[PDB]
């Protein structure tokens, strides 16, 4: 099913005759289809492309049990499959990469309607061999932590340059992704070459407001750990460092951020005249700046196909909703710039982006490990309080028509009678039951009040019933659905926080130094030298060399071992094993001693014989 | 001894920090206080600032009963939660409030009632009040004529609707979800906590002096009298050695009977058991295997040596 795929989107054939012997280069394009991605195979590497084009000690492939382990996962072979897990090398990235391989065929074939039970069985062995990376990397960290670091960012050659990062958020296997080691590894990148692990916020805030202050921070070795992308002087390096440092880039950003809703609160409250003031006009610098920003990350992304590259970043919701809002203001601001009405409007626009430039402040908010997993909270129960709205929308409306065609009878058609059904019933609900238009008193002289239209009376008793519904049953309701769905809500918006920290480091290390009101110095930078080195890759890698690229494998073959041999001593000393192989035994034992007694039986006999004859 | 160290630990209970803060505000509301007016009405306004502290206070003066004192910090400890919460609310207020001054005010100049316009209205929002006559005033018509509708103002029913649904039913409703998941551990926590200070309850009322606040300069003419006069001129029960000895003797009986009793529960419960019966029963299986070819063979050697007789 997964041939017929890859080669009817190569070259458009369809139904492949059965005799197809489908070649090593074909698998390989099976294998970058399920990847995803800029993953690109060793088979379909030129190199391969000539050796079995010349082809069909230069043949036997360096690490057989990759191959292999591709070879059973792809053909479903599952307890094959983790016999090569454990015997060979680079373990970490075969679990991994496993786990990526069974999810995509999962909901392949499910797309392609096969059978159920493959879709189950595919997704249960992703399920374990995913459990298998936790698994060792848990016991990678019990031994040496350091060591754990080098098996988690190391270029991994035989899989498409990546590391085992990359493949798991590739795999979005959330485990792997809170566990201790991989967090506090990404707290590194995080704080970049700064070693100042401790009152982080403050001390690089005054960094960024006080540059004098980035002189007294402590810089970690250039050695240490060489997090990265490709391959008077202290205190130039000192101002570059901390100013690539992703965790600097981040409050940078964010006290620009904090800078530009401050100024355009000043240009909406304050009148604008004809012109833009010069408030204004750094408000409307920061929104195309901004915009070319936006652009930039749908280019300059993982595919190669533009609409591929549009996708990726329709994924992110906080991304599409930003373009939305820009092209929004640029809309409101062209209208500004005209003769007033044109200009009221366009105020009114510039005031409807407000209502989301503030909400984008809970993104930011996202970074802090308390306010964050609070953020992803609001957004599941809301999902919740969907089910309420349509709910009270049914008995808000019921209230509504009937008190609006009962106390107003002779009405003609007007769309305020649309807006009488929702103004006052959804006003009710929040602590004003307008209390002078409940009964108002009719029909008696006071002055002489007007006569009581028919049935008004039933008003106030539809109102009482309304009431009742909507705040003692339904918004009680709502509490107690939001109590019983918070701990599940809480367990795992931890653990997506703790995921989603990957895409927050990785994109801040690749935007620019300067903010987005002064991003058009640092655009021109990245075009102008685009286009003259012309004339004239992603992710943080380690780069190891060889003699540590043996030395980190045999770290892993250690922790394969030990791995399997506690798990093999947990299995002989839990008390279900325990109790099965004393049963085992016994029962070997009845056999065994009713033998001995049939013999020594026939033994006493020979005794008595033997007795007689001497 | 040092005497900054000495305010580093006095420092380290809040309530004591917060009791010097007051009496510094009493003080200089008591000096602009016995000065003239413009300046009485300040020190009167700084005696009604006091007060809120005075009586807040009572929650420490409460926090000896069993029932009361775990509950004041339980209070203190969902502080933070609505701390959370009022960032939160900060925001969406913010929102509501600067697009309510913007759409319907336009024409307003530089000015700090702005900010107040800001923060008013939708801070009352969120308690029972919507000022119903100021939701959707009519404009545009004559019933005497209103002034003409700003652009954009029917918006601003819109997101009021907006605000007091996210406003009422979902942040207020999630801090009762919040404070009602964590209530059990806070309660635990607040628990052992209360029994923890009582500690520094009954000793710091062991040392403080016997006559009240108002009366106390009297006890304080007498400490320091009695420091300079005999200057010039925790409780403990200070046992004899006997009574040493029998107090010693009676720990090591505990230290016994707590090592003999975790070694009985390790040799019974029942993984144990299971453990020493699996290791047995290989040991018979070894030897009754053993057995079996001895007597095999016995049993032969008889049969031949019935041969022999
Ligand atoms: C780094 C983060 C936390 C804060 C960065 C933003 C502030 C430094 C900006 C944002 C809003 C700015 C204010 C917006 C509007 C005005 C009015 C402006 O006055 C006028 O335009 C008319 C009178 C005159 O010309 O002085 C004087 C500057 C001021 C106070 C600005 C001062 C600088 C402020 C506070
Ligand atoms: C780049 C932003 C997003 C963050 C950094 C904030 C500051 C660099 C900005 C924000 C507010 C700005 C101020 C807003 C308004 C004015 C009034 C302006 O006054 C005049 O031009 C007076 C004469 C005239 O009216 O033409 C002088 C610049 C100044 C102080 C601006 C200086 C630069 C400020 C402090
Ligand atoms: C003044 C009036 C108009 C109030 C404004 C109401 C809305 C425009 C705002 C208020 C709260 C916002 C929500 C707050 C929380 C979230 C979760 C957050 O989404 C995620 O983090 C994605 C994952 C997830 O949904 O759990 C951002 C969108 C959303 C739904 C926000 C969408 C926009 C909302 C509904
Ligand atoms: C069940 C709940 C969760 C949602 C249902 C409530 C909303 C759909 C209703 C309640 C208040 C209504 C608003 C109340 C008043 C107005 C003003 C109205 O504008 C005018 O009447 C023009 C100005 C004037 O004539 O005074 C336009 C409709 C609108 C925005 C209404 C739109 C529909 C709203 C938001
Ligand atoms: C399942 C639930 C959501 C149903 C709710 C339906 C009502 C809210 C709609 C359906 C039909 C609508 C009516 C259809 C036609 C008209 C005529 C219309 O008249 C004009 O616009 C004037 C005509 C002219 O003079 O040009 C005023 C709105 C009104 C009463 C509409 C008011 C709103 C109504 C009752
Ligand atoms: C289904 C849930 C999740 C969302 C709620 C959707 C509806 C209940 C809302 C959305 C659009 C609203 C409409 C948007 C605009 C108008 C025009 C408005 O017209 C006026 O106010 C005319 C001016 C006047 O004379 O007063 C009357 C309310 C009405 C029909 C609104 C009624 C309520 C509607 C249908
Ligand atoms: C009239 C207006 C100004 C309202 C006043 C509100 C606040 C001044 C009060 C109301 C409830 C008080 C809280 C109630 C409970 C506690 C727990 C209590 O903390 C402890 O006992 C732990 C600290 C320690 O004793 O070491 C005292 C602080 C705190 C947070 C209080 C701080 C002050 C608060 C917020
Ligand atoms: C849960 C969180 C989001 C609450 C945060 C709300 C506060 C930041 C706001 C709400 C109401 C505001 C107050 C509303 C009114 C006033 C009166 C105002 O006094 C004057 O303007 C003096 C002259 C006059 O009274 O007209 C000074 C600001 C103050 C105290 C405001 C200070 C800021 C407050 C407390
Ligand atoms: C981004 C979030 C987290 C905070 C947003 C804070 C705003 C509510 C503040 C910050 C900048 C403030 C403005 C900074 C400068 C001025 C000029 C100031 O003008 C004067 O003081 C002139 C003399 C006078 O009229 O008193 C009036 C308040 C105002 C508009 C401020 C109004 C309130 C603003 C918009
Ligand atoms: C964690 C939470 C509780 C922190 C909340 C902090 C801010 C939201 C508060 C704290 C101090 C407040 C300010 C205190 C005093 C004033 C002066 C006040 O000025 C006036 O009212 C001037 C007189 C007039 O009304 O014309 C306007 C509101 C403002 C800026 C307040 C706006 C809201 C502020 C910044
Ligand atoms: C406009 C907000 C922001 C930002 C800032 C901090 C954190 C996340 C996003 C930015 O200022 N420029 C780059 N991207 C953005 O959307």
């Amino acid at each position: 099913h997964l041939v017929r795929d890859v080669k009817k989107r190569e070259y458009p054939k369809g139904n492949l005759p059965p005799d197809y012997r489908i070649s090593l280069i074909d698998i390989g394009l099976v294998i970058e289809y399920l990847m995803g991605g800029a993953y690109r195979c060793n088979y379909t590497r030129k190199r391969f492309r000539t050796l079995y084009h010349n082809l069909f000690e230069i043949n036997h492939f360096p690490f057989p049990f990759h191959e292999l382990m591709v070879w059973a996962v792809l053909m479903k072979r599952q307890k094959m499959a983790l016999f090569f897990w454990q015997h060979g090398e680079e373990a970490m990235a075969k679990a991994l990469v496993a786990c990526k391989l069974c999810k995509a065929m999962a909901h392949e074939a499910s797309e392609n309607d096969m059978v159920d039970d493959i879709s189950q069985e595919l997704n249960h062995n992703s399920r374990d061999f995913g459990q298998l990376a936790v698994e060792l990397l848990d016991q990678s960290y019990k031994q040496d932590e350091q060591l754990a670091m080098k098996l988690l960012t190391y270029e991994l050659k035989n899989w498409s340059n990546a590391t085992c990062l990359q493949l798991a958020v590739a795999a979005k296997h959330r485990d792997f992704i809170a566990h201790t080691c991989s967090q506090m590894l990404l707290t590194d990148m995080w704080m970049g070459r700064l070693r100042m692990r401790k009152n982080s916020g403050l001390k690089v805030i005054l960094g960024i407001l006080l540059p004098p202050s980035i002189l007294s921070l402590e810089f970690k070795n250039k050695d240490d750990m060489p997090y990265m992308t490709q391959a008077l002087i202290p205190l130039g390096r000192k101002i570059y460092e901390f100013y690539n440092a992703p965790i600097v880039k981040f409050w940078f950003y964010t006290l620009a951020y904090i800078g530009y809703l401050m100024l355009f609160n000043y240009i909406v409250l304050v009148k604008m005249e004809r012109w833009p003031s010069t408030q204004e006009w750094i408000v409307i610098s920061y929104i195309f700046t901004l915009g070319i920003e936006k652009m930039r990350e749908i280019l300059m992304s993982e595919p190669g196909k533009l609409l591929q590259k549009v996708k990726v970043w329709l994924q992110e919701y906080w991304n599409v909703t930003d373009l939305i809002a820009i092209l929004l203001f640029s809309v409101g601001m062209i209208l500004r710039l005209q003769d007033q009405p044109f200009r009221s409007d366009g105020r009114v626009i510039y005031c409807v982006n407000i209502i989301y430039w503030y909400i984008r402040l809970l993104d930011i908010f996202g970074v802090n490990k308390y306010l964050g997993p609070y953020v992803m909270m609001i957004g599941k129960m809301m999902i919740d309080m969907m089910y309420f709205v349509i709910i009270m929308l049914v008995v808000l409306m019921s209230f509504g028509v009937a008190r609006q065609a009962i106390l107003f009878p002779n009405e003609e058609p007007s769309w305020k009678l649309a807006k009488n059904i929702f103004y006052m019933p959804y006003w009710m609900i929040y602590g004003e039951v307008f209390a002078d238009q409940i009964d108002p008193p009719c029909g008696q002289n006071e002055i002489q009040l007007p006569p009581c239209k028919t049935g008004a009376w039933i008003v106030p008793a539809i109102m009482a019933c309304y009431l009742l519904v909507a705040n003692i049953l339904l918004v009680n309701l709502l509490i107690a659905v939001f109590n019983n769905t918070f701990f599940e809500v809480k367990s795992i918006s931890n653990q997506v926080w703790k995921f989603q920290r990957y895409q927050l480091i990785m994109t801040f290390h690749e935007r620019p130094v300067l903010p987005p009101p002064l991003i058009i110095f640092s655009h021109m930078t990245m075009i102008f030298q685009h286009l003259c080195c012309r004339w004239r890759d992603y992710g943080l890698k380690l780069f190891i060399t060889d003699d540590e690229l043996k030395k980190v494998h045999d770290f892993e073959e250690q922790c394969i071992e030990e791995y399997f041999r506690e798990k093999d001593d947990r299995f002989n000393s839990s008390n279900d094993e325990r109790i099965r192989v004393t049963s085992e035994r016994v029962e070997n034992m009845s056999m065994r001693l009713e033998e001995v007694n049939e013999r020594e039986h026939s033994m006493k006999a020979s005794l008595q014989t033997v007795d007689i004859r001497l």
